[PDB]
């Protein structure tokens, strides 16, 4: 049950005025992420739709650092012999990795301003 | 029939002008809750969506007060040998607990000012 075009259109329109990482944007994006239960691929699509290449790159770097610390510590469900967290989160049998990816994503995007 | 994006986006759209505790806010919240019959999970999602973190924290303080009062006084179908009302309202076969939690939710939201 992935999102459709209308959901993305509404998500972008409702937060057109606000700035990335504002409380309003964080509310709406967090609700979407917690409601649709998407993988990393869909999150990348959503970010490309919402913010430009500059904000995309900044979030990419911040999320790289956050994932770096998180999975360098060692995580309950992460096994580094199978692939990067971006790929484990895309397997529907690793929901723990998917939820960790979602939370790192939202925190990284909130850490912009 | 848990609410999708469109329902919650509307709810926030018409709960934007008014402030918590005002007649309009409570009217809309009560209608939504009485219609969709949401558990504690969906209620917390809706609250995180609507208002700032400060208002959510205030509401949860009031809700903890109300729930503690009710559990001391006694609830019709509350059995504390399995988990708190908080967790007893997530089980779909406990309609009484769920409706009681919804009513305490609405009261705690109405008593913020």
């Amino acid at each position: 049950r992935p999102w459709q075009m209308k959901d993305l259109q509404a998500i972008k329109q409702e937060v057109s005025q606000a700035a990335p990482g504002s409380p309003q944007f964080m509310q709406t994006i967090r609700l979407a992420v917690q409601q649709f239960d998407p993988t990393a691929k869909d999150l990348q699509d959503l970010l490309q739709y919402l913010c430009s290449s500059l904000v995309a790159s900044l979030h990419h770097q911040q999320l790289d650092s956050l994932i770096s610390e998180a999975e360098t510590r060692g995580i309950t469900g992460y096994n580094p012999l199978a692939g990067p967290l971006r790929v484990q989160a895309n397997n529907p049998q690793q929901q723990g990795l998917r939820r960790e990816y979602q939370q790192l994503w939202l925190a990284a995007f909130a850490a912009l301003p």
